């Protein structure tokens, strides 16, 4: 509260890092499906659907331009991304597969990273 602050973690890095993470989940070879914006004009459903679209190269463009204000939101984004997949495609599909294994792989680089 006023005058009484909490000890903080060093922030200095997140920028970096999150980079970092954003440039591994780019090369995963199941990133596929998630490295551009999906086509609304093309892909039946999608935009009526899927209320708020997320994709690495939106993420990779706000992260160079200073629109995420902390690594959290960062992290809202990318998840985003994962959740939005799992609206749209069955478990059994190859793009339902690959959100799956691409959400494991970021969780585990986010905590390894900042936890
Ligand atoms: O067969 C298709 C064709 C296009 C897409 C999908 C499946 N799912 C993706 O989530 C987004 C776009």
């Amino acid at each position: 509260s006023m005058s009484v602050k909490k000890p903080k973690r060093d922030d200095s890095k997140d920028l970096a890092l999150c980079s970092m993470i954003l440039t591994e989940m780019e090369t995963h070879e199941d990133a596929w499906p998630f490295l551009l914006p999906v086509n609304l004009k093309l892909v039946p459903g999608y935009k009526k659907v899927i209320k708020k679209p997320m994709d690495f190269s939106t993420i990779r463009e706000k992260l160079s331009s200073g629109q995420y204000p902390n690594l959290e939101t960062f992290a809202l984004d990318v998840r985003l991304v994962f959740d939005n997949c799992e609206t749209f495609n069955e478990d059994d599909s190859d793009i339902g597969r690959a959100g799956h294994n691409m959400r494991k792989y970021f969780e585990k680089k986010w905590t390894d990273t900042f936890k």
